[PDB]
């Protein structure tokens, strides 16, 4: 079972297409680690890390990212509701997001962040 964990570069990105999400995946057929490149609605590019890890793996990344420490806590609460199919988690600036099927939860915290991460089962 391993989740695909992407880190949008940006503080304003609230979605990946289907597009952006089939770039993600491709890149993830030959390695678990990449780098994709990804426009904004304005048209600018934004760099995105994508990660195709385990639990335990994906717990290790949360523990080893430059943010704080509230913001690891929602990560790792929270990243066993991306493991099941068809249920995304959006941690941002905002705070937490869960789109199960567009979306059905938001809870706002401020924990810092000043990037988006995606979690997702592939």
């Amino acid at each position: 079972m391993k989740l695909v964990i992407a880190r949008v570069k940006s503080p304003k990105v609230k979605r990946l297409s289907e597009e952006d999400i089939e770039k993600i995946k491709s890149a993830l057929k030959s390695t678990n680690k990449a780098v994709v490149t990804i426009k904004d609605e304005n048209g600018e590019e934004i760099e995105v890390e994508v990660r195709l890890l385990t639990l335990e793996e994906a717990l290790k990344y949360i523990n080893d990212l430059p943010i704080s420490n509230d913001a690891k806590k929602l990560m790792s609460n929270n990243i066993h509701k991306a493991l099941e199919p068809g249920r995304t988690v959006v941690f941002g600036p905002e705070g937490c997001e869960e789109r199960d099927k567009g979306i059905i939860k938001t809870f706002s915290t401020d924990v810092k962040l000043d990037e988006t991460y995606f979690f997702f089962r592939v």
